[PDB]
């Protein structure tokens, strides 16, 4: 059993309902057990043009799947929630990202863990710190509570 952390986001449709459905579906896979769920945050989009605000949260899982098995389950969940993949990025019903997988570091074409952008993302670290404050991010070797920073664009929903 490995403790892993997922980052979930939604910015189109009924965001809260889609996040809750996603969690339920994730927990229904064998090999994945959801053991904790952060509060939901409303967050301003980063890395792109002006876009609808996200609802974001983090989930703790206990898993017996390999990291690529886990990735398959995360992407299947997005398909369940009808995520659209157009030529250009845009709003999404659901995004399920693998943030941490034990203290492992994986660098494959299809998979990078820890997530390559998490240490500079308040929409990850704020909810992650709610459920994983003492977990070590293995590249920095810092605990999540030592990475997290104040950011007013992330607000409790
Ligand atoms: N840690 C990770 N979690 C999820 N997918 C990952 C991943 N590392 C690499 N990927 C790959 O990223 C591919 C594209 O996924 P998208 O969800 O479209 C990226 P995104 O989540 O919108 O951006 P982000 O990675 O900046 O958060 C997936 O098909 C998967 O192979
Ligand atoms: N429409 C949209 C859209 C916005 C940003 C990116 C770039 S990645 C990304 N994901 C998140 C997330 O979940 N929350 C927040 N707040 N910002 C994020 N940026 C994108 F591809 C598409
Ligand atoms: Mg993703
Ligand atoms: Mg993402
Ligand atoms: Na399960
Ligand atoms: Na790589």
């Amino acid at each position: 059993m490995i403790q892993a952390y997922l980052g979930l986001g939604s910015n189109i449709g009924d965001r809260e309902s889609q996040l809750n459905d996603a969690i339920k579906i994730l927990n229904e896979y064998d090999g994945i057990s959801v053991s904790n769920i952060s509060p939901i945050y409303e967050t301003a989009p980063v890395g792109y043009t002006e876009q609808p605000n996200f609802l974001n949260l983090c989930v703790e899982i206990q898993t017996t799947l390999t990291v690529l098995q886990l990735l398959e389950c995360c992407l299947k969940t997005e398909e369940c929630l009808h995520r659209i993949r157009k030529e250009r990025w845009g709003p999404r019903t659901l995004d399920v990202d693998i943030l941490l997988y034990g203290e492992e570091m994986i660098d494959l074409p299809k998979l990078s863990v820890p997530h390559p952008r998490m240490n500079e993302r308040a929409f990850v670290l704020i909810p992650l710190n709610d459920i994983a404050a003492n977990v070590v991010e293995p590249r920095s070797k810092l605990k999540v509570k030592d990475l997290v920073f104040v950011d007013d664009s992330v607000k409790r929903y």
